């Protein structure tokens, strides 16, 4: 059902707790936008689940024994020893987070005119692809693009969409293959052991490397041992370690599922591609010895990437994020369904149906969720999207995105019975309009006000 | 009703959670005594409130900021600073826990021959007491005896139970009332104001000093602040310093409504006591300048103690204890009545009809509870009374009850569902729970080393 | 010689550094007198080498792992299992410190009649003997009280003494013999192996007993290691191990020789006596699985107590305090001879030849010392010492007690080059004169005036 | 004169301490080559100043209050207030380290085909600056090319030099002038306050931006402090502050002299620039409120900042170098001159006179220093400066170097006694230092993979 938390609470942070008179205040002086809203001003902080983890008592014994040393840091031989253990490759090379090592793997794996496909994408991943000239193909499964479709494994990629692209364009105008596990934008969404051996049986026949995007394989490698049948006795790290068999590498970010607030690495098999990772990252991250690190982000790395295989902390961590979606969509709150690993999305184009897709619906949603409740989330349509254009996605949705080991069932209740209340007077939520918006990333920066 | 922890999880503590039948080995290797279940081997354990808090992100900053002098700690004067300024009392003598101060008080306040009356008592107050030549007299109001009658402030002081031993005994014969703020062993049951007022009023007049023991001093400040008519708009700091008020000084474990894991202090207004107590110290404690804790210790109980006074944090505290003791209430688990501040007492003897006392059915309950949930709780009746000195049979207490005892934000309510829940369904078919026989029983304090087989 | 440190710097405190005329403005409002200054005042606290010491980097890591269960804690089983290994004693019960676990041995082993022999005494065991009724006997040899007197193992029992106080008094009324190591009233003397085992065999013969007070035992294993003949080839582990093979218990201030901050313990082979230890550490301490402890500090107890074997870290403890001594010796500066492991004593007889007796200069050097160079100093004279007479020691001495891992050798110098500058010029320390003087402990809140 | 530490340790650090014999056995497992040592293995470690040093116990007191937020962190308004106080610019971005803070300065203002010009180089800060498509020029003086030459402020820029560049190229073809503080490449020399005033004089008459490379700014104040006539009744924050006046921005790497771990910012004045410099920290580094860093560092970079600018350790820390290079040239060691701010530098050609240049006498001399002392140091000679595209041949660099790079607050006098002493042994038998030979050489960056067998 919904399990209680694998662990006690052995220090707690503490929060304000203003009025809701002083957070509409609060939410004025952030211009609507919760991406300017100040840490102190925020009861529940679900903007994202990166870096923001509770790290435990044995991590935080780690950072007491940082080994601060340029080169030879015995934290970084415990990283090394334990992701090779848990990932089985070969080479490893630690980065200050995820995008980090997407920046190395794109500019050693991509020549200016090839391909990059993979199951959806994420800002990051994306522009150091096309930064290093490549052109992205989307070959998730078109289900995976419904946000009401209630199917399990909605990230796996679609084999006839890669077989038709191999045809098309040929495998040598191919870079790699950019698996994600789970996939972020589809709302979390785990993809198939299946689905991850027939990918690699077709790109192998063709030469074509395969790359995982990994941030959140714990909650995917859950999601296997939960729904996919074969995988019910296989423990978490067996089902982790499969998984990147069928891959040649992947980019992590360690402030995602290795259970710590900033960290990241860069796995690959390859001896010569290896090499060359080593001389890129020194210009970029450091050292290959500790990448951008200190010593003891890298120890707690280490040991919060084996704690993260611990079966009981990761069916809670699921379905807690689980309980917030039942207790909405139990409401008649419109949810992406199924609920994702790490996150539950409104959908704030059911939610505000009442308003157009030019009113701004899931940013004023996410303005008056804060108002209401102190509860920060992160708008996740047409103002993230970004000739003079609008650009219009499928999602129009409010993410939730819930950290691990931070918050509590009556946490949710929180979350949840303050959004199920606005949505029995939605038609109050009003929309907005720009005040001040810059290029490139403007869901940052950007200021709105009531129409 | 029930709210929301007012806070998050900075940094949690890894658990085992072994399953049932890895629990019953460890349970039977400890002689079915939860007392001799190594801390690893244990899920939620609601042993005791003393010391096993969770402290927050700036007591942990104080932590790093130790200024482990000898004497003259910065520490030592943001402590001293924070409780004169808190409870108002003129003079602190800092000690590593509550019996430290205990037994200064003890040594300085009670000629061999005199009365200490208090509502009720407590085990390491009362010796400390008895160890220097008092006679304890129970002066609390006989509604307190009550396991079953729910109502408010069961923990008051019955003024004419104080006005008869004042007439029938000497005042000057009297060393002072030991006021216990909540008391802990009526089930935590809180003291009014009014109360505490007109014990101050009739001691007063007679010369009778009035010490507080005011380890749960901040949950009492909350039953005053919800249930006590006046007091609602008062904000919890404000109710700690009107109690202190009526005292002359007061014996803390930090340990408790600090916030800390170890430490504690004692107060007094009286400049003459303060210097008898600062020659003590060195003694049995350490220097008055740290009294047996390391500088970061004073710095986080100095912290945590201010922490205590915000109203949020305290009300989820004494209503995350309600809530157990209400859903166990609402299934027709009987408990005692009302539910404390800091822990639900389960009544083994109608939870255990069927065995009868010589069975040990609390020590036996407490052993079921803990191998169908991995919960430790301590057993709180016969086998902690003990023997008799001299004809050697058991101590019988009218009470025969096992201690759910909850440290301060350490646990969430589902934790508290996996405990109603297991005593729940443990209830349920509660005839199956089998008597305990003893194996090895020690010769003083039984309930932490004995032993214990089925029946 | 003088070995560099065997450890690097993991972190600092920060210190005041205030000038000349600031100080002697604070030693003004402190009343001359060291034990009334602000900690914040101070650049260099050589009060006391009791809980001001430097933990490790594995001690915090200790720190952020602290059991803090009532009852069954891994860090009591992780301390037990550490003294049973390193002291070998069969029972051991934690207290808050050493005075705690005195409290104990003295209400278990006393008779309100019996007498207690050892090498000298300190305060607060003392005390707690002669609260129980025991009358003590100073059964150190007479080398000890002459702070001139350069031989080696100064702390050594007089075996003819001791035998005549079983002769004239007889084993019965011998409660215990309280052998302490370091002796720390006389210097910080070592005692030697041969003494401890022809202790042990006058003892056992008339079946006494025999309990170490051994706070600075590390430090006195060095010196049996250093100077006695045939220990050469031992390790400081097994040098321990063999001191405590002559004794029926132990006190122990954890504060020293464990390189902790507060703590200590209670050391027994014999059951019944543990028995009666568990059931009066309850009143007193707390139970037996913390005794007035809090795990962690118990976690960094166990820690401690086994980096304090290291041969280089303990060689380094002695021979730092014996620089001091050394360079101060080499200026003319009086001290008691030969250095102690934890502090230098400057002779304030010789030091204040021109001062009498009644003009308490030991308090009025250690006034100077601190106006001149921030550097706190105890008096151990009359003051100390405390019918109504004034009670005159043969030690009219001022303690530089090192903490240890705490200062350099850099910090050694300040203190030397102002002592050795205060020196030259000794004839400028003038008499104090009392101002408020409580009773029973009066070195701590008296108050003075100069002459 | 050789300052006593002004601090006291906190908590020390654990070394192995190997003997000799077994150290020779480290380092044939090393293949002779420094860098392949393991950490566990160095008593002394002298391989950088970077990311190296010991904080604080507030430093560590701040890191329990890492406020971890995505966005808005009162870490970051923290950081941001203490650089805008102390440096005196508008706008901060946090950054990883240093080099995550140059990739975005050279993106930003250098268009392809543009000159930069600087105080001589540094590998990471000329790397992206040639990356972006600049070319870059030397304008330091002529002074600072000999190893040998003692004067003073040898970082300064030749304003002819400056002058010619800006009239043989056109001012608009000048992307910015790199201004760095201090200048490790030749020895960690500082530049004088008079420099930057002309430099600021000379550029803004022209329109041309100056951005300072701070890394080591705090360095560089102290000798102005200590050498530079009017600056004897500034403080360092005075000092600083003044500094950054005469500059458009800077990159800072707070692995140096904001005395932490991790951490680096990137700093400028103009409005449309720092628009600019939020949209790409995105990409590279994170969000404007925490650039890749953990709350708690940039919490424990604002607090090392402020730390940095007590003349008290700052003058320990450039003192503490200055004995130990004072300690080699009095027995005659040959070292580079004067001693810079952050390490001593060891002239291995004249130290192994009796060793060609191939027979990398440098790395063979840092070899040798191990395994005698246990104390790490890193080449800084032929082998780093590695081997030519085309031609495939070593780059023969002028200073043929063994760099003993010095951690702030991490070493004691008798630490540096230990390094003087070993390589003053060695020094006096230095003809039986053997040269090395390759037995491993990689295609890019050498020095740290590369290994090595005697001849
Ligand atoms: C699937 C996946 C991710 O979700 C991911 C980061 N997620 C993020 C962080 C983020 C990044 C950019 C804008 C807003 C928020 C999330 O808020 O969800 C990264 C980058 O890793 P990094 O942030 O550690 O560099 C790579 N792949
Ligand atoms: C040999 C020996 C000791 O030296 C010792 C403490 N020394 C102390 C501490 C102290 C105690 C009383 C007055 C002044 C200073 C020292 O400053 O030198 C204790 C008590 O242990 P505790 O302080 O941990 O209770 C037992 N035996
Ligand atoms: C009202 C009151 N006053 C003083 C003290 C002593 O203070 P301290 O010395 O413990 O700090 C306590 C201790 N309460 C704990 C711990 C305990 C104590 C004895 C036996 C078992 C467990 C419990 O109630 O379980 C107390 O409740
Ligand atoms: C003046 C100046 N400006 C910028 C940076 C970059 O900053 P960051 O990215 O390192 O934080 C540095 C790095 N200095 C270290 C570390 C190092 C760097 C390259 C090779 C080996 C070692 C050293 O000098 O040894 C620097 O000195
Ligand atoms: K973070
Ligand atoms: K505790
Ligand atoms: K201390
Ligand atoms: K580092």
């Amino acid at each position: 059902n919904y399990p209680a938390e694998p662990f006690r609470i052995k220090s707690v942070e503490t929060v304000s707790m203003i009025p809701r008179d002083e957070r509409l205040k609060k939410m004025q002086e952030a211009g609507y936008n919760t991406f300017l809203l100040n840490s102190k001003d925020i009861y529940i902080d679900l903007l994202t689940d990166s870096g923001t983890n509770a790290m435990s008592d044995k991590q935080w014994a780690g950072m007491m024994m940082g080994d601060e040393a340029y080169a030879g840091s015995e934290n970084f031989y415990h990283l090394e020893r334990t992701v090779q253990e848990l990932f089985g490759f070969k080479h490893i090379v630690p980065t200050h987070q995820g995008r980090g090592a997407e920046n190395l793997l794109s500019q050693l794996a991509i020549k200016p005119g090839q391909y990059v496909a993979g199951n959806m994408y994420f800002t990051t991943t994306r522009y150091h692809q096309e930064k290093n000239g490549a052109v992205f193909v989307d070959i998730v499964r078109d289900e995976a693009h419904d946000a009401g479709l209630n199917i399990a494994f909605k990230g796996d990629i679609d084999l006839k969409k890669l077989q038709k692209l191999i045809d098309e364009k040929g495998a040598e105008n191919i870079a790699y293959i950019c698996l994600a596990v789970t996939v972020n934008l589809a709302g979390g969404q785990p993809v198939s052991m299946a689905n991850m051996r027939a990918v690699r049986e077709l790109t192998a026949a063709h030469g074509i490397k395969v790359f995982y995007d990994a941030t959140r394989c714990v909650e995917n490698a859950y999601f296997i041992k939960e729904q996919e049948q074969g995988f019910e006795n296989k423990s978490i790290a067996e089902i982790v370690h499969e998984m990147f068999s069928y891959a040649d590498g992947c980019t992590m970010s360690g402030k995602k599922d290795c259970l710590v607030n900033i960290g990241g690495f860069l796995c690959m098999n390859d001896d010569e591609m290896f090499s060359s990772a080593k001389e890129l990252v020194v210009v970029y991250e450091g050292m290959p010895s500790y990448g951008g690190l200190a010593g003891r982000d890298m120890e707690a790395m280490a040991i919060g990437l084996r704690e993260a295989m611990q079966y009981e902390y990761i069916e809670h961590r699921v379905k807690q994020v689980r309980y917030l979606g039942d207790k909405l969509k139990a409401a008649g709150v419109p949810i992406v369904e199924p609920v994702g690993g790490h996150a539950v999305f409104l959908d704030a184009r059911r939610f505000c149906e009442h308003l157009t897709q030019d009113e701004f619906p899931a940013q004023s949603l996410a303005a008056s969720i804060y108002v209401e409740t102190g509860v920060r989330s992160m708008e996740r349509g047409i103002i993230s999207a970004g000739t003079g254009e609008h650009h219009r996605p499928k999602l129009e949705t409010v993410r939730l995105t819930i950290p691990r080991r931070v918050y509590t069932y009556a946490h949710m209740d929180v979350v949840a019975d303050g959004i199920i209340k606005l949505y029995q007077h939605k038609e109050d939520i009003r929309g907005l309009k720009f005040i001040y918006e810059p290029k490139q990333l403007r869901a940052f920066t950007a200021r709105f006000d009531y129409i």
